[PDB]
């Protein structure tokens, strides 16, 4: 049983800043584009000691992607070079990994791979923090700290829901987090303590 959906997102500059080698589906590689939040996975909010996962035992199939691929591959990056670890010691890339381990356990309000990532990048699309925070001039810079305050409140004043950033211990922003509910409207995440009053938003390594 829940009752809302986290859609946890990624910044690339902080994701990236351990260096490392190009390797296919890689988001620290890639010409020339800013470093933005891109996705990492949509997946139910269960708070009641246990936290269900993998919850078909069904095989992630590639081809059920197809309409979705291009996207994927500039929203949906991995920021490693290796398979994660996924459902029954299955190796996998990151977006069959989230579908197995999280997508299935959200049935039946998301129902197969499709819909999953239909639905995942609908909402990233529709509730862009990217373009929020580009409007209010915070980009990424490795020479400038932010105002906590700023970031939450360019969020919330274009999602119309206050997110959750967590960030490392050196302060810099890791991961933004939207919540929603079953009929995927914006709500307020569960406030956190994680990030300092200054943060940064460092650029992806070149």
């Amino acid at each position: 049983e829940f009752d809302y959906f986290i859609l946890a997102l990624q910044w690339a500059g902080t994701s990236c800043r351990s260096g490392g080698a190009c390797c296919p589906y890689n988001g620290c590689c890639k010409a020339d584009s800013p470093t933005q939040f891109t996705i990492h996975g949509l997946r139910p909010e269960y708070s009641g000691g246990e936290r269900p996962s993998c919850c078909t035992g069904g095989s992630f199939d590639p081809d059920e992607i197809m309409p979705f691929f291009g996207k994927l591959v500039e929203y949906w990056p991995t920021y490693r070079c290796a398979l994660e670890q996924s459902c029954n010691n299955r190796k996998e890339i990151l977006w069959g990994q989230q579908y197995e381990k999280h997508g299935t356990c959200a049935s039946p309000v998301i129902k197969g791979e499709w819909n999953y990532f239909k639905k995942t990048l609908k909402l990233f699309m529709k509730y862009n923090v990217d373009k929020a925070l580009e409007d209010a001039g915070i980009v990424a810079s490795n020479s400038k700290m932010y105002d906590l305050k700023d970031i939450v409140v360019a969020v919330e004043s274009a999602v119309g829901a206050r997110p959750k950033l967590r960030c490392d211990e050196e302060g810099l922003v890791q991961k933004l987090s939207l919540c929603f509910d079953k009929d995927f409207k914006p709500r307020d995440c569960v406030q956190v303590g994680s990030c300092p009053r200054y943060v940064s938003l460092p650029e992806i390594p070149d």
